[PDB]
């Protein structure tokens, strides 16, 4: 199975933590390219990273762990790898 760990801010300003696994995601998306554009989106979950699996109890354990871990951490997590220039959304740079 696809195991996808997303992690959305959300308007309040905590970060949503939360692991995926539906393969109808992924032949959606293929589905819905004949014709589309990757433009969709519009709030207000602001996706901070993204953390794929292919192991199952990494998984479990990643999802687990960020449930146990408090405030502090959940902070250093992302800080580790989340960071805002990681973000390349847009700013002001072309």
């Amino acid at each position: 199975m696809n195991h996808y760990v997303y992690i959305l801010e959300c308007k309040d300003g905590s970060w949503y933590t939360g692991y995926t696994t539906d393969v109808d995601r992924r032949i959606k998306k293929h589905a819905s390219g004949k014709g589309a554009k990757y433009t969709r989106g519009r709030g207000p979950f602001r996706l901070v990273a993204t953390w794929a699996f292919p192991s199952k109890e990494e998984a479990m354990r990643w999802e687990y762990e960020v449930k146990h871990l408090s405030r502090r951490k959940k902070e250093q997590l992302v800080s580790l790898k989340g960071g805002p220039y990681e973000n390349t959304t847009k700013l002001s740079t072309t």
